[PDB]
């Protein structure tokens, strides 16, 4: 309850407007489970004040400051700042549990039930099936697992450049080992599968709990019409459609509150 | 040994050049096991004269032919012959077990380690993860399975008109029960995923032990230069040249000496 927390991230504005929606989405759908966000100082204070409101807990990190632990890795691999920036998620001690969510995520049901997950439980990655998507994953904060993490960060780096070759080459026993850390497609259901292998979506797609916007273009990048209700053009916007809403519905005035 | 296969299905001479190049490379590769091939009559004489040197055993399947089991689904879902012919792998009883592969596979290294899986062993599907690619699975042929089969294909079809669909339908616990039964990804190896996840390809590839040619251009489908020894153009043609290379140096001097 109090201990069990869901995570996520905004390095800038564009990632903050997903991480708003993000936790309007949690709300929603009633967690029983604290929300805490990871900021960087380059998100400005209106937007770090509304985060204020969503997030029960919004904690600042800035890994380009020297006193940064992650900061020596990052003079190493300057690449992966955000993926660095990201694995302090592993440093939030106050929780024992969380699961960690991408800002570009949406949650369109109550995902309570992951917290019945152990460390390293990760939905499959469509592309390559035998790793595991880092936008939806379930572990344990732990200071050892971070130096763990940061180590490998700086001897090998990240295979793909970001958090997710990183976390496969740590937990590398995820596409062998335990069925239960295999978190159902349903819960970080990529939106590029949903116009691409279509048979299957029109098939499962209904028992969506997670949607993953992955692509150049992200939620906020399309044009949305309050009148309609819908974003401009894309086969199925629905899921567009929902982010907007709370977006419009929750977000927007939300940031109002602020120019008085 | 004498009771094992693997099994392969040839609806037509363009899958016949596919069905011929894979019974080679299991061959090459060295495989303990015996190599049977479903054709049906549309395959010439030439192409089932080729079929019946490179595999121990030829099995003749007409579901176009009223006294076949399947005929009568075939009627109502017409558009699922392919799969129906498919099916019939299940009624080689002359085998405990089996490993089947499409015709449009590409064994690299002896994969007679799948023979220790049970039944409903595959590799999940790139696109929707938690659906099993129907490229290469492991099976037990039987009567019982195989008109099971045909009661559900007949009942609900197929959700994406092919064998995947039906598969996954009947064999629907394979997503969240036993991971032995996720074949690693590298014994079914998109060709799609090989271009397309790039860093992943880089890091893991090498281990590659069977190609699954996907898209609508087939290994056949290209112009290959016998003396460069590849294929016109695509920045890894390196398996689509092993195909080649086998055609031309083992498949093709094989019809040859038919014209005799």
């Amino acid at each position: 309850m109090t201990d069990q927390a869901f995570v996520t991230l905004t390095t800038n504005d564009a990632y903050a407007k997903g991480a708003l929606v993000l936790g309007s989405s949690l709300k929603q759908h009633r967690t029983s489970r604290r929300l805490a966000v990871l900021t960087t100082p380059q998100v400005s204070d209106t937007m770090r004040k509304a985060l204020e409101i969503v997030f029960d807990e919004v904690i600042t990190v800035d890994i380009l400051d020297s006193g940064d632990s992650a900061h020596l890795t990052l003079m190493k691999r300057p690449e992966l700042g955000v993926t660095l920036t990201k694995l302090h998620c592993w440093s939030l001690t106050q929780y024992s549990k969380c699961v960690f969510m991408d800002a570009d995520t949406l949650v369109l049901a109550n995902i309570d039930d992951l917290f019945e997950r152990e460390e390293l439980s990760a939905a499959p990655d469509p592309g390559w099936p035998d790793c595991f998507n880092s936008g939806v994953f379930v572990y344990q904060p732990s200071v050892e697992t971070y130096n763990q993490l940061l180590h490998v960060a700086s001897e090998q780096g990240s295979f793909d450049g970001g958090s997710q070759g990183l976390l496969n080459t740590f937990f590398n026993s995820w596409a062998t080992t335990d069925i239960r850390k295999h978190l159902p497609f349903i819960y970080n259901l990529s939106s590029i599968s949903i116009y691409s292998y279509l048979p299957a979506f029109k098939a499962f797609g209904a028992n969506a709990k997670v949607v993953h916007f992955l692509g150049q273009t992200k939620p906020w990048n399309y044009t949305y019409d309050t009148k309609t209700k819908s974003v401009r053009s894309m086969t199925h916007p629905q899921f567009l459609n929902v982010w907007w809403d709370i977006f419009t519905t929750s977000v927007v005035p939300l940031l109002q509150q602020f120019g008085l």
